[PDB]
């Protein structure tokens, strides 16, 4: 009577494992491995799962989908991977009802990852337990296609892309239809997702296939209007890796119908993106990643946002978020005794700046090196590498968003967010999911804090879309995001009245949406 048992959904009966914990009665039911759409076949959109007979055992998480390994040598993961997972508080006089339902997308640059996340200290990171047990809410996890199996496109018919958009979709539209069985309120479901999922959760707000399906939205480190997000060219990459597996590349039917019946295991190594040297900017070898198709994803994103009128909204980025892609870079900012200098940045500024030409090159470089006048140290450039890389691969996609979202408000709050601290440690994944209370010996007082204080504001927001306002106290008051007062709460180790900050870096945010868009296009 104070846990669920078996839980009647429309594949079947579904039988989870009940965690108690504490001391008092509380405890948490566990289910993993649910299907939610059937074994996928190679590029082909996914399918309804056949129901079941007698009481599944949602016991063990379920195979990723086929990806290749970080080393690029191989792959794992296997076709039938459209799972689940579900988390559901309980207290300790009767079963949950009506709870707040939150669903991750994980990112992984739309190449690699799973619904469990990666494995430390004998914990998964995406473990939804200390989320749901602490802010009351129920936790979803699950699995989607990447890579070419994912994504690979010919930017038509023959092979039109987005397969693991589609598989997200299946994934949210499944809880709608059954979460109430297991004490949710169908009614409110958020989305939260970091990187390439952050940006998946943008895109999923903005398609017309979602309608009606999502209340809430969470955006982490990325948007659907980040630069790495849309691929303007797929025919290119699928002419590449048709190659690389034999099949002719002149017509696109008939290239496209190879493609489906070639080994995924060849087609998910079919690609590596070179580790170094790299002729271009890391950015440019983002291949198989979303596509405007005129179906999933009608338009290009900044053009959808009316779909996204009645979902509140938060998205945010980590203050040196582009440290990842500027390392590949430029790698002398990691090693304490190599410089860069102004002649590697105006190279690395100018690849990003081609379609302004030299021009372009030259507003950008001088924009962003004024302080090296009275600042040379190699600190003081170091820090501005990762600076313009944060700014356009992450802060100025994130800031156009945050304003196309609250233009298009009907009833939808909008609120934003920079996350500074102090796998790295800098990063917001952990801190959102509780790891340094679900393994405290790697982490230090002062995580718990910025994690307890995170996920109360965002298990409030799910609850009411009001981050202030829900079962847990929080440390400052987060004001909604408006055109004019442009505010943004700093979430840091101690947070306060001064917390929430307005205009960030907004120089540079006039420069990239006025000044560099007023320049002339050269060809
Ligand atoms: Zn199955
Ligand atoms: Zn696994
Ligand atoms: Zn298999
Ligand atoms: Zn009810
Ligand atoms: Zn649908
Ligand atoms: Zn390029
Ligand atoms: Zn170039
Ligand atoms: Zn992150
Ligand atoms: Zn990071
Ligand atoms: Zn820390
Ligand atoms: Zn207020």
């Amino acid at each position: 009577q104070s846990k669920l048992g078996a839980v009647y959904t429309e594949g079947g009966f579904v039988e989870g494992v009940n965690k108690k914990l504490g001391l008092l009665g509380d405890s948490v039911d566990i289910f993993k491995g649910i299907p939610f759409a059937a074994p996928t076949k190679a590029l082909e959109n996914p399918q309804p799962h056949p129901g079941w007979q007698g009481t599944l055992k949602a016991k063990n998480f379920k195979k990723r989908c086929l990806q290749a390994t970080i080393t690029q040598d191989s792959t794992y993961g296997d076709e039938d991977c459209l799972y689940l997972n579900i988390w559901v508080p309980q207290g300790r006089k009767q079963v949950s009802r009506d709870l707040p339902v939150m669903i991750w997308i994980y990112g992984g640059a739309f190449l690699m990852g799973s619904g469990h996340g990666a494995n430390f200290l004998n914990n998964y990171l995406y473990d939804g337990e200390e989320i749901a047990t602490r802010g009351n809410v129920i936790v979803v996890t699950f699995n989607y296609r990447v890579g070419p199996l994912g994504f690979l496109s010919t930017g038509d018919a023959n092979l039109p892309g987005n397969y693991g958009l589609r598989d997200q979709h299946m994934a949210i539209a499944w809880v709608k239809r059954n979460i109430a069985a297991f004490g949710g309120d169908p009614d409110n479901i958020t989305l939260f997702g970091e990187s390439a999922g952050g940006a998946s959760v943008s895109l999923q707000t903005l398609s017309p296939y979602n309608k009606g399906l999502i209340r809430r939205a969470i955006s982490q480190s990325g948007v659907a209007l980040s630069p790495w997000v849309i691929q303007k060219n797929p025919l290119f990459w699928a002419k590449k890796v048709a190659e690389k597996v034999g099949c002719p590349v002149g017509d696109a039917a008939r290239m496209a119908q190879c493609l489906k019946v070639t080994d995924p295991r060849a087609l998910t190594l079919a690609y590596k993106v070179p580790l170094a040297g790299l002729e271009y900017p890391m950015l440019h070898y983002v291949g198989f990643v979303p596509v405007i198709d005129g179906d999933f994803i009608p338009d290009d994103p900044i053009n959808l946002y009316a779909n996204a009128a009645d979902i509140d909204y938060i998205a945010g980025t980590n203050n040196m978020d582009g440290h990842i892609f500027a390392s590949i870079d430029m790698p002398a900012i990691n090693k304490g005794n190599k410089k860069v200098t102004e002649e590697d940045f105006y190279k690395l500024v100018s690849e990003f700046t081609i379609t302004k030409g030299l021009r372009g090159a030259k507003t950008t470089f001088d924009v962003y090196t004024e302080s090296w006048a009275q600042d040379p140290s190699q600190e003081n450039k170091k820090k501005t590498v990762v600076d313009f890389e944060t700014d356009v691969l992450f802060l100025v996609p994130t800031e156009i968003a945050l304003a196309q979202h609250r233009a298009n408000a009907k009833s939808a709050k909008t609120y934003a967010y920079l996350f500074s601290h102090p796998a790295d440690h800098a990063d917001d994944i952990q801190y959102v999911f509780g790891k340094p209370f679900a393994t405290p010996t790697g982490y230090r007082p002062q995580d718990r804090t910025v994690s307890k204080a995170m996920i109360a504001y965002w298990t409030n927001f799910a609850k009411t879309g009001d981050p202030n306002m829900g079962d847990s106290a929080v440390p400052t008051h987060w004001e909604p995001y408006t055109t004019e007062n442009s505010g943004y709460l700093e979430i840091t180790k101690k947070m306060g009245s001064s917390s929430m900050k307005r205009s960030l870096r907004t120089n540079f945010l006039r420069y990239w949406t006025l000044t560099y868009l007023a320049l002339p296009t050269v060809t």
